[PDB]
């Protein structure tokens, strides 16, 4: 399949260079696999999800998303413009308020909560989730990430938006999970973005055109933005067979775009990611 004048993020994952507007993928488009996005809630209701999102768990007084940041994370999973896998299944996890923020506590409860659910969910092809969120460090907080990852789900963290080292912040800095770093549309690390050795991987995250709560779209930026670019390329990895959930990230490092970016220091990893879509 080849969606034309889809947004750069898109067309650049499917790409060995920069500068297309067409973003080719099969066809199964991650159909059998779930995808959880722990975040702000989802506007399940929004026509670009076409039903296959849903709200299964929030820690706040209302399911609904009343930010716009995990709706516009999910649309860049699996919606139906935007998204990576088109036809994947949505699982949205409530773990964040209104104003983006959320102490640790209910973080961790979070994804003790999708380590359990995952169990009476239908998901042949395999569980992913996303957590487009971040803070200072916390040894709790990296073990809980360490949990879920060990319980069968691919994990895709963002990296930070400091230019900073991400081994000071959580869940960044476990080396189990995947660490999703920032790039913009000229194979430019993005000027936000974390770095380090505890980087696994870069997706485009500077400018991202995604869903937004009230029925509409956006452009935003930050690693919040490469994250479910990853986690929406996961999902669609392990509906081919190509990888499974532990071994995913280390398959998406091993299948990138090597050397393609500039201004990656020194001890980071050039990795960007890429689906290897052949006609
Ligand atoms: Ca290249
Ligand atoms: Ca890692």
């Amino acid at each position: 399949a080849a969606q034309t004048n889809a947004p750069w993020g898109l067309a650049r994952i499917s790409s060995t260079s920069p500068g297309t507007s067409t973003y080719y993928y099969d066809e199964s488009a991650g159909q059998g696999s779930c995808v959880y996005v722990i975040d702000t809630g989802i506007e399940a209701s929004h026509p670009e999800f076409e039903g296959r999102a849903q709200m299964v768990k929030t820690y706040y007084y209302s399911s609904r998303d009343g930010n716009g940041h995990g709706t516009h994370c999910a649309g860049t999973v699996g919606s139906r413009t935007y998204g990576v896998a088109k036809k994947t299944q949505l699982f949205g996890v409530k773990v964040l308020d209104d104003n983006g923020s959320g102490q640790y506590s209910t973080i961790i409860a979070g994804m003790d909560f999708v380590a359990s659910d995952k169990n009476n969910r239908n998901c042949p092809k395999g569980v992913v989730a996303s957590l487009s969120l971040g803070g200072g460090y916390s040894s709790s907080v990296n073990s809980a990430a360490a949990r879920l990852q060990s319980s069968g789900v691919m994990v895709a963290v963002a990296a930070g938006n400091n230019n900073a080292d991400a081994r000071n912040y959580s869940p960044a800095s476990e080396p189990s999970v995947c660490t999703v770093g920032a790039s913009d549309r000229y194979d430019r690390r993005s000027s936000f973005s974390n770095y380090g050795s505890v980087l696994d991987i870069f997706g485009p995250g500077t400018d991202i055109l995604s869903t937004w709560i009230g029925g509409s779209t956006r452009s935003i930026s930050g690693t919040s933005m490469a994250t479910p670019h990853v986690a929406g390329l996961a999902a669609y990895l392990m509906t081919l067979g190509k990888t499974t959930a532990a071994s995913a990230c280390r398959y998406i490092a091993d299948t990138a775009n090597k050397g393609d970016l500039s201004n990656i220091p020194f001890g980071t990893v050039n990795l960007l990611a890429y689906n290897n879509y052949q006609a």
